[PDB]
């Protein structure tokens, strides 16, 4: 039952030792009482992890350059880093799980470029989204005594890969709860985003430490100024700058378009958007550095177009363009008119910075 | 056991307790190290200047020259980020031919994983420091507790910090008084280390049991030469770069201290060497000389052009201005 895995996955010796006396141990035990079955799933989650299997690590350059480019437009940055850890790789061999962390606006595609990533470098991906919890138990696990004990979130993450050297995607960073007494879950990832501590993680449902130093743990937050000092110097944050009006433009031409049209049943057939149309969307509709609020106008605008489509059952295609389309998105809600066509003493137009953008 | 069957879970509970009791490393003693010059030498081969940890660790080996007792203190780390509070440790066992276990104390908030629980209980086990010294197989080992201040302090259904202080007491340490190893056991030969940051959350009861150390960050020159002695050949190590080629000059470095790195650990540091060495390492995959140069006239090319410098003052101070002076994690200010 359990022998088939531990001969496929080429366990370490200390586990090894751990499992041989704990089939001594079962080969004593029955059925007749909870002591089997305790061991039992004591075993079932010690031979769920796997020990010594690792993934292909990508060794192309351009297949993975291609394979990042297909999803996302502005992310230099992010794709020179992930080019840079592909060459570093290819001249040893081996593999370094580096801790990462991304800042910027919502909407700039901090967690969505995970998935990529790890297709990339043919990890398997895990996301674990931590912004509300309380307590450290879900990352430390419980102590196998306790009836309500399961191993931190982890070694099931491991788990679930069923392949380590995963891909870790830690959602919220900036949404830890600190709260006070009763747990404080950032010590616990303090030790689990160590550099050094890899090695010995220790979980409190397997006294037996797990290896993480091959995790690429990709950790996703919108400020810096909350998370505190000891957490932040063990990670590496790369800034994801708003995107400008040019470039949400061509982010919504070659991404946004196709997919909207796509999912909402006009799949390249009869309509088609103007760049006019965009340009206006853009300048009177959405401001923002993200694109979200973008992509629910071009949605809206493509399921209007479909509900016409369906009802209407001229031209041979229905155009968007500027002049109509405040009849598919409203009226147009900022526009700048708060300004003064001749200055007069005394007031002086100035700058200013917001989560929106430029003001 | 004699008198007991496999049948029932009497059996089971005295093997495991029989087990457990002849794991435990009783009566035997790690050989403890003789040689002051060949102690300094392995702890001089890891780390630059904690000129007090080994000062430290020197007189603890002519202590213990001195007498057959080999006495286990509590010496307690205190210090910025990044200033080599945890890796010492290794190192520091290593000289005192010791075996070293690490003890994560971040999130744990129970008692249980100090003191255990009793036998009565189905799968009750020893806290960690009896698994440390189960693992250890010898007595007086060097366990780590990696973080005294991020406790809590203790919420509900137990109080770690009062076990913890329990089992850091200098003089009652002979009987730690396991809960599940229900016989006092001798702790007064472990050497305990802390790993702390402020020394203003441990309690005053606690903190008094404890001898601190203050681990003061490093001054630019000393990151410097803890960057070419340490770091650099590391981080160009870690990425192959081998045969006689690419490496960092010494003004890059003064200036990667100048204009990027002023905090007081050597962790962010670390990072830009990292950096640094990543994008050659890029650069030598795309072109499948040699020999690249970095120097500081190129250094805005690899770390970023960003920069870190103001310096604020004024060319000449017109009167009613005067320039102090302020602290500030950034070196100063
Ligand atoms: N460069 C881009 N190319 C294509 N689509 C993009 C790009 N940037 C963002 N998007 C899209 O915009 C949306 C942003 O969602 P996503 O969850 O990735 O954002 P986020 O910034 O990580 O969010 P949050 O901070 O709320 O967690 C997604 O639909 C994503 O596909
Ligand atoms: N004085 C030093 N000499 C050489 N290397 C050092 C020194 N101080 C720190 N380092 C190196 O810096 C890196 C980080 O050190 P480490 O992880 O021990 O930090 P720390 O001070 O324990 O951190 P924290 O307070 O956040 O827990 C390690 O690679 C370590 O070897
Ligand atoms: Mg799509």
């Amino acid at each position: 039952t359990y022998k088939e895995r531990i001969k496929s996955l080429k366990l370490p010796d200390s586990v090894q030792k751990i499992f041989d006396d704990e089939i001594t141990k079962l080969s004593t035990l029955e059925t007749s009482m909870s002591e089997f079955g305790v061991i039992r799933n004591y075993l079932d989650w010690l031979t769920s992890i796997p020990w010594g299997k690792h993934s292909k690590e990508q060794y192309s350059i351009p297949r993975a350059k291609k394979i990042l480019d297909e999803d996302h437009y502005g992310m230099v940055d992010v794709k020179d880093r992930i080019l840079e850890f592909i060459a570093v790789g290819k001249l040893l061999g081996k593999v370094d799980g580096k801790i990462i962390c991304f800042v910027g606006p919502p909407g700039v595609g901090k967690t969505s470029i995970g998935k990529s990533i790890a297709r990339a470098l043919n990890r398997k991906f895990f996301r674990f989204s931590v912004g509300g919890m309380t307590d450290v138990a879900e990352i430390k696990g419980h102590r196998r005594t306790y009836i309500g004990a399961l191993p931190g979130r982890v070694v099931q993450a491991l788990k679930k890969c069923q392949t380590q050297n995963p891909l870790i995607l830690i959602d919220e960073i900036d949404k830890i709860g600190h709260g006070g007494i009763h747990g404080d879950p950032s010590a616990a990832l303090l030790e689990v985003l160590d550099p050094e501590q890899n090695n010995s993680f220790l979980d409190n449902y397997l006294d037996i430490p797990i290896d993480l130093s091959k995790v690429l743990f990709v950790c996703t937050a919108n400020s810096l100024e909350t998370i505190p000092r000891p957490l932040l110097d063990r990670m590496e944050v790369i800034e994801l700058t708003g995107y400008v009006a040019e470039d949400k433009v061509k982010i919504a031409e070659q991404y946004l378009v196709p997919s909207a049209k796509k999912s909402a049943g006009l799949e390249n057939s009869h309509v088609d958007m103007t760049e006019d149309a965009i340009t206006a969307l853009m300048k009177y509709y959405c401001r923002e550095s993200g694109v979200r609020n973008l992509k629910k106008h071009i949605e809206k605008i493509y399921r209007k177009a479909a509900l016409q489509v369906v009802k209407k059952l001229e031209k041979i295609n229905v155009s968007i363009s500027q002049k109509n389309l405040k009849d598919y998105v409203g009226p147009p809600v900022y526009t700048t008119d708060r300004l003064y066509e001749t200055t007069p003493p005394g007031v002086v137009m100035g700058l200013a910075w917001t989560n929106m953008g430029g003001c």
